[PDB]
């Protein structure tokens, strides 16, 4: 591969580890406030096959940060806030140059988990392809 396909799959590990890490820290047996968490309704993706679908995250991570502001302190060494900032950075970069795309969403909603199973899943795939 060349050094720019290189760096793309690295802020794609390092976006997936963040969304990973997340996601175990608060879908675990331990964590009280799982069910009130999953009462939060998250936009999903459309269609996720390519980096500019990362709109479609962007857009949702205010949501989360307000979601993860829930979670167990213990679990995460940033603050919810800063690990979200450092999501947005790196979702901002990957999705390329912003033409006049705003992202398509499903009607239905869901759960934080599956929202969060769907940027995992997305980036693991987009790893793969590059």
């Amino acid at each position: 591969t060349s050094s720019s396909t290189k760096k793309t799959q690295l802020q794609l590990e390092h976006l997936l580890l963040d969304l990973q890490m997340i996601l175990n820290g608060i879908n675990n047996y331990k964590n009280p406030k799982l069910t009130r968490m999953l009462t939060f309704k998250f936009y999903m993706p459309k269609k996720a096959t390519e980096l500019k679908h990362l709109q479609c995250l962007e857009e949702e991570l205010k949501k989360l940060e307000e979601v993860l502001n829930l979670a167990q302190s213990k679990n995460f060494h940033l603050r919810p806030r800063d690990l979200i900032s450092n999501i947005n950075v790196i979702v901002l970069e990957l999705k390329g140059s912003e033409t006049t795309f705003m992202c398509e969403y499903a009607d239905e909603t869901a759960t934080i988990v599956e929202f969060l199973n769907r940027w995992i899943t997305f980036s693991q795939s987009i790893i793969s392809t590059l």
